[PDB]
């Protein structure tokens, strides 16, 4: 990827900031600016480019039992969270908060048993995050 | 992707910032910009791409459990969330959460068996992000 | 993609801010801008692309249970959420949230058993979020 920035206040490309009790007085402030940008990103020239797949079958005893390309059965992400309690009592609190599942962005681009691809994939993620502010 | 960007207040090209009490006085502020851009971007100059999948039989026993191609059985964000309680009680509490399954942005942009897959794939987020407030 | 810009407050080209108890008194303030942008994005020049799926028998047995192409059963985002109290009990309290279950956006492009595919997916998200505010 190209120019990806997490800038917190001020972005400018240029910036004049004048800000307490200040006297700015007579000046001359003169500015030539070139600023050309030339891209040439993500760019292809294939010539044949070719994605195949074939299966053939004979002559057998494949009858009981039979798969043919892979079998997938992962466990992601989870979770069997189990509170047992009897006389379980919040009193008076200001700012409790309890959470057993909780999530901000999730992304997922491919997630396959079989996956051929040719190209560009690309995941970007920015953020400011706070989970709690009670002063 | 290009200029990918998050900016927190200001964002600005040319920027004049005469915040608090400041005496700005006489003055010749001359500014001379060239700023173009050109953007050749996922651009593509391909022949002859192919894409192909073929099955063929012969002659067989298949039948009593067959399966050609593949078998897909995950678990994926996949939970149990079990509360056992009494007396479960709450009084007087200012900003109280329970939260047994809380979600922000969900992308999945391929999830499948199989995937032939020529090109390009992009997933972006950008964000700001509180879960409580409450001072 | 381009430019993908998340900007909090104030977004711009030039920017001219005069805020407080200030003066801004004569001034020659001149600009003299060229600001040209040129796009040539996703541009494709292919020739011959195909996509091509087959399948061919023969003679056999197949009657019992037989599966041709791929057999897909994930489990996603499966939840069995499970409360159980006896005197279940909230009073005087005065911000309370119980969330068993809540999402906010929730992207799928293309979940299947198969996919064969050519060109561009794209897939963006930009937000500013607040669960709970209760001061």
């Amino acid at each position: 990827s190209i120019d990806v920035k997490y800038i917190g206040v001020k972005s400018a490309y240029v910036s004049y900031d004048v800000q307490k009790r200040t006297i700015y007085l007579n000046i001359t402030n003169t500015l030539n600016i070139t600023n050309n940008n030339y891209y040439s990103v993500e760019v292809e020239n294939i010539t044949a480019q070719v994605q195949f797949s074939k299966t053939v079958i004979g002559k057998a005893r494949l009858n009981n039992i039979t798969i043919i390309g892979p079998l997938d059965m992962k466990q992601i992400d989870y979770t069997v969270p189990t509170v047992i309690a009897e006389e379980m009592s919040y009193m008076y609190d200001f700012c409790t908060l309890i959470s057993i599942k909780v999530h901000n962005i999730v992304l997922m681009m491919q997630v396959t048993v079989t996956t051929t691809y040719f190209g560009h994939s690309e995941q970007i993620s920015q953020e400011r995050y706070q989970y709690v502010d009670c002063g």
